[PDB]
């Protein structure tokens, strides 16, 4: 679904670590993939119109019309309102000519909750708030949406974030506690969501498997840094 999407991105958040790339694409890319994880043409297929699209670059001002959105199940348009799960284009500014694009998280009255990556620049997941009356005059378009591989390995995972959090599911929706970094821990399991993260996986104390998030992954690669390093 877009929520579980939406909450994978959601804990992008404060790793300080680019997925991509880096850029604010890369971001919405990422996001594409996981609700459109079998599209051929696209953002997240890495595929669009060579019509415009210049100088082979993005352009994230132009991304709601440089990319089929509508082969694929989303709707395109330069109307709001804005709505959680949209992917969002915005108009250049001053020394950024190809614009910035974003993912609506959240609308509580006039608050967006926008997840955002290299606003700044700070190229990593940032979450930032707006105000829709003034957010919505720098629009272009509003861009609205409609497995996992695993094996064994006993290695070591020193944390190189701040904190990851510990979970019970190798999702991103109960958190059991957290691992601070330079810490270390042992796993005998890997897994790596096609479209997700890479997790970790151990038994814990009580007797059950805890589950550790270390960095994103896009088409069953990684697509971005680790969130730490394995010995
Ligand atoms: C622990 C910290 N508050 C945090 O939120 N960390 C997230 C991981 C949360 C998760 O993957 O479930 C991160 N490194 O981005
Ligand atoms: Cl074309
Ligand atoms: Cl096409």
């Amino acid at each position: 679904t877009v929520n579980e999407a939406l909450n994978n991105v959601r804990a992008q958040v404060g790793s300080g670590v680019s997925v991509g790339n880096g850029e604010c694409y890369a971001l919405a890319s990422w996001y594409e993939r996981m609700i459109s994880p079998d599209a051929t043409v696209g953002l997240g297929a890495g595929v669009g119109w060579v019509s415009g699209a210049t100088g082979d670059t993005i352009s994230a001002k132009n991304i709601g019309s440089s990319y089929n959105w509508q082969a694929n199940g989303w709707t395109v348009s330069t109307s709001g309102p804005f709505q959680a799960g949209q992917i969002v284009t915005l108009g250049a500014t001053s020394g950024n000519p190809y614009g910035h694009v974003v993912i609506v998280e959240a609308v509580d009255g006039d608050r967006l909750t926008i997840l955002e990556q290299n606003y700044g620049g700070k190229r990593y997941p940032t979450r930032n708030y707006y105000s829709a009356a003034s957010y919505r005059q720098q629009v272009v378009h509003y861009i609205t949406p409609p497995g996992a591989r695993t094996y064994r390995e006993t290695g070591t995972m020193s944390v190189t974030v701040d904190a990851i959090n510990i979970r019970r599911a190798p999702n991103t929706s109960q958190i059991v506690a957290t691992y601070k970094r330079g810490e270390s821990f042992d796993y005998d399991t890997v897994i790596i969501d096609t479209n997700g993260y890479v997790w970790v996986s151990y038994i814990g104390s009580s007797g059950i498997r805890n589950y550790v998030a270390t960095g994103a992954t896009k088409d069953g690669k990684r697509y971005g840094d680790a969130w730490g390093t394995f010995k």
